[PDB]
DNA sequence: CAGAGGATGTGGCTTC
DNA sequence: GAAGCCACATCCTCTG
């Protein structure tokens, strides 16, 4: 508990033993979920959410666009790409 | 199956 | 004991 989706993913992705999971793909801010299920359920997991899957997950982040939090690869499939725009804000009190 | 975004609901923290 | 917004979860009818 006590934590935002956009963190979460950077938490898994500081680890590279999740590399199986998900991977930094490249250039700044682009990585893609090589495991786009593994990462559903650890997700339900930590917020204690057992009906948790990339159905729902991606439309939480399907919000992030918005809010220039992060923003979709287009066309690359399961790839996703962070925003320092509007992660700066986010990062402000 | 992605991927998209509207609609409604929800546990969360709080102002009068 | 109630109205305020917050960031999700739940669902849903498109589309390629």
């Amino acid at each position: 508990g006590q934590i935002q989706l956009w963190q979460f993913l950077l938490e898994l992705l500081s680890d590279s033993a999740n590399a199986s999971c998900i991977t930094w793909e490249g250039t700044n801010g682009e990585f893609k979920m090589t495991d786009p299920d593994e990462v559903a359920r650890r997700w339900g997991e930590r917020k204690s959410k057992p009906n948790m899957n990339y159905d729902k997950l991606s439309r939480a982040l399907r919000y992030y666009y918005d809010k220039n939090i992060m923003t979709k690869v287009h066309g690359k499939r399961y790839a996703y790409k962070f925003d320092f725009h509007g992660i700066a804000q986010a990062l402000q009190p």
